[PDB]
């Protein structure tokens, strides 16, 4: 942004919006997975204290 | 590669790259889906054992 025109920048800040979506895209997919194998211990933790 | 000399041949291989990783990502997303339905049944049949 300090050093490129603004039409020079966009072309570049499209990729960097693009790579980062795609991260957050698969940190949430994989913590959606992880909680549903924590909920099923918690379930059996909850039938032996029981 | 063989036929394209490489300013024009890094266009393709930008876009098979991207179709390739799209494709490993979708196997192994459907992968731990599937990991966890076997992981379920497993733990019924060490019950059944038991």
């Amino acid at each position: 942004l300090s050093r490129l025109d603004p039409p020079e920048a966009e072309v570049q800040i499209d990729r960097l919006i693009t790579g980062r979506l795609q991260s957050l895209q698969t940190y949430v997919t994989q913590q959606l997975i992880r909680a549903a194998e924590i909920r099923a211990s918690a379930n059996l933790a909850a039938t032996k204290m029981s």
